[PDB]
Formats: structure tokens, sequence, C-alpha cells
């Protein structure tokens, strides 16, 4: 779930680290096709990682098309192109833990209403007198 407060000074040492060490160990996999052959020809770029504070899952977002039927595509080879990814960094021992690192859509579409009460009530009374 979460902690709250900070707490120590290495927390963020270790946040940023981690995040930016994955972030740029990440886009460095993706400009070489030598491991990922088929994520380079799609030619995606990173933008934003989110990483948990319990430095449990790391989430990733990368830059979308507007075709869920492109987004699927790439979201799939990029998916299974990512537990490879993971060992590649692991070569690093700098990292002491890295997490499972999941993909997530920017433009996720999401369309949740919270409209449950469907009738114009309320009180009010414009008559003067």
């Amino acid at each position: 779930g979460s902690s709250g407060s900070s707490g120590r000074k290495e927390d963020h040492a270790r946040l940023r680290a981690l995040n930016g060490l994955l972030y740029k160990a990440l886009t460095d996999l993706l400009c070489t096709p030598e491991v990922s052959q088929e994520l380079y020809d799609l030619n995606v770029e990173l933008s934003k990682v989110s990483l948990t504070p319990d430095f449990s899952a790391c989430r990733a977002y990368w830059k979308t098309t507007l075709s869920a039927e492109q987004n699927a595509h790439m979201e799939a080879v990029l998916q299974r192109s990512a537990a490879h990814m993971r060992h590649l960094l692991m070569s690093q021992q700098t990292l002491r833990n890295v997490p499972p690192i999941v993909f997530v859509q920017d433009k996720g579409n999401a369309a949740l209403a919270e409209l449950d009460q469907l009738l114009a009530v309320a009180d009010s009374g414009p008559s003067s007198g």
C-alpha cells in the first residue's frame, strides 16, 4: 500500500537513483536493436517512469499512439520484451533490488462515470411572495 512520511535520507536517494537508473537503462536498451530488434523497429521512446513507494512494482510509461490496435501490438511486443530487458539491467551490480517492470498506457482510455441517481431534485423558490 504505502508508508507515509519519507524518514531516512537514503530513502530519496534510492528512489531517485532507482527511478533514474531504470529510466536511463531502459531507454538505453531501446537505443540498440541488438537485443530488442522488434522494439527498435517500432522506434519507441520512454517519457516517464512511475515507481511504487514500497519499491515493489515498477511502472513505466511509454509514448503510445492514438490507435488501440497499434498500442496493442506495440504493448504486446514491448511487454514480452520486458523479462529479458530486466535481466540485461541486472548486470549493473550498483542496483540493489530490481523490481518487475510493467508498461502502462499513458492515454489509458478510462471512462467511468459516477452517476448513480438520475432525477433533477432540488429545493428552491424564486417566488418573491
